[PDB]
């Protein structure tokens, strides 16, 4: 029905962004081997700042910022646990 | 340099994903005023643990299957506070 067919288009979007997720893990390793080689911190605060920043004030809804800002906080801490170990 | 430029596919990466997600968010919503139509509850652990389940099957990595299974637990929840309110 409609609610299976919703979920459906779901599921698609679920796949993409475990696409984008993983392919952001590949970018993230490569940036902190290059911090490992050049002795550049992992951790960057100001980075995340950022981030977040442009994301809230691109943030086309209906997600509020609030919400926005958490699950990319996660990311980020998601990929810290790389950035810190497995690494390009 | 390399860092910078690694740095900006990370923001064309999320970028991405927080269309995404928004694209996630439109669908759930409409989910979610089609489940108060017929009287279906919005909480749904079998459908949580259905997604989980392709998910972590399909993962390529380089982030753990735990990891995918928690940032998308998160995703998931960030959604409930939408079929639980904002709909479509």
């Amino acid at each position: 029905e409609r609610i299976q067919a919703l979920r459906k288009e779901v599921d698609r979007v679920n796949r993409e962004i475990l696409r984008l997720l993983s392919e952001r893990g590949r970018l993230v390793q490569e940036i902190g081997r290059l911090q490992t080689e050049l002795g550049l911190p992992h951790y960057d605060p100001k980075r995340e700042e950022e981030m977040l920043a442009y994301l809230t004030a691109e943030n086309p809804g209906p997600f509020p910022d609030e919400t926005i800002r958490k699950l990319f906080k996660e990311i980020f801490k998601a990929s810290l646990d790389l950035e810190e170990r497995q690494d390009q």
